[PDB]
């Protein structure tokens, strides 16, 4: 398992945090230094836990599925909360088995669900360490009419902060303030599946994509991404996605 505490928290705790849950997901190989995920695995080793704590020393667990870094759903005493979708239900057979009470919750955990279900757009709700607390609060207490925002904060914090450099670095700052996401911040998050498609064809096809993958930059620009010499693929993604979790 892997754990983060909210209290005395600081940029490096965190970033230590993010080191640690990286280094909990399985890779065979690397391509160009970048852990390349498992395109399968048995439901007994498919899922870890990481713990988050807020500064009221309110604790939840959540569940992920290690080959794709997705949150599956988390507990919160002795209830256990999923989202409304297949891998979700498999994830249930494995993890949190002594939870007394299990709710599904009434949406996947994908953005444009989750969006829909806040009533927000991603670069509208705020990150940050102090925004992690609160969504850990919120998610604790589970009021139904808060959650979807929450988890977007929980899943931009773990998920988003493991899959990117940048990411990480831009919530790990934040550690007595909040801010609003950028574009550069959502392209990132958006394009994640494309680029580790196009970073792995790009190693059989001398490092050049097979098909360019436009994100936009710091300064708001969309930039069009080509091949591997290129700084979101040298300085910044963190993991990739196998090839067969991309259908």
């Amino acid at each position: 398992d892997v754990s983060f505490r909210l209290s005395g928290a600081t940029s490096s705790s965190y970033g230590v945090f993010i080191s640690n849950l990286r280094k909990a997901l399985p890779n065979e190989r690397k391509l160009y230094d970048i852990p390349l995920l498992r395109s399968s695995l048995p439901g007994s080793q498919r899922y870890a836990l990481i713990h988050l704590t807020n500064y009221a020393d309110e604790t939840i667990s959540v569940a992920i599925d290690v080959t794709n870094v997705y949150i599956m759903g988390y507990r919160a005493g002795d209830t256990s909360y999923f989202f409304n979708e297949a891998s979700a239900t498999e994830a249930a057979k494995y993890v949190f088995k002594d939870a007394m009470r299990k709710v599904t919750l009434p949406y996947s955990g994908n953005y444009e669900r989750l969006q829909t279900a806040a009533g927000k757009i991603r670069e509208n709700i705020p990150l940050g360490l102090p925004a992690l607390d609160s969504a850990i609060t919120t998610l604790f207490y589970y009021n139904a009419n808060s959650a979807a925002s929450a988890l977007m904060v929980l899943i931009q914090s773990t998920s988003e902060a493991a899959r990117y450099k940048f990411i990480e670095q831009q919530i790990g700052k934040r550690v007595d303030k909040t801010f609003l996401p950028s574009l550069a911040i959502i392209s990132l998050e958006n394009s994640w599946s494309a680029l580790s498609k196009q970073i792995q064809i790009a190693s059989t096809n001398n490092g050049q994509f097979e098909s360019p993958v436009v994100l936009i930059n710091a300064q708001n620009q969309r930039v069009t991404i080509t091949n591997v010499d290129a700084g979101v693929v040298t300085s910044n993604i963190a993991l990739l996605l196998n090839r067969n979790n991309m259908a």
